[PDB]
């Protein structure tokens, strides 16, 4: 299930991040604007960017955790604070996390692997909510 889909991802947690987050940007080419750095490349080319690998993996180390932390798939109003509070994240939208969790979810859809699919749609729909009453527009 969910918490079996956390240790799942973690264990190959460098693969996945990069993976899924190649299917967001691929499926969604406009979210690449927050992302400068990564127009006019391949997904082997941007396999190969250590700020590549390296953030996308960082998004998913958290990720795991604010997902570990949750009760019923709905996160701690501290993850969804920080996530909205970040500096990085200044700018952001919650269409934006909207997109990420679409990406997600049709990936696990389609690996064929016994991911509990249902349960990250709500994880995703439930930090939106959470991003919204955190502050996120």
């Amino acid at each position: 299930g969910f918490k079996q889909d956390i240790a799942t991802l973690r264990g190959d947690l460098r693969t996945y991040a990069q993976d899924i987050f190649l299917a967001f940007l691929n499926k969604y080419p406009d979210e690449k604007r927050n992302f400068k750095n990564y127009v006019g490349k391949s997904d082997q080319e941007l396999k190969s960017m250590a700020k590549f690998g390296d953030h996308t993996e960082k998004v998913f180390n958290l990720m795991m955790e604010v997902a570990d932390r949750a009760t019923d798939c709905v996160p701690l109003a501290s993850d969804a604070s920080t996530l909205v509070q970040m500096k990085q994240h200044s700018g952001l939208t919650t269409g934006n996390f909207e997109k990420l969790f679409v990406a997600l979810v049709e990936y696990m859809r389609a690996s064929g692997q016994s991911f509990d699919s249902q349960s990250w749609d709500r994880f995703g729909k439930n930090l939106v909510s959470a991003l919204s009453s955190a502050g996120m527009k």
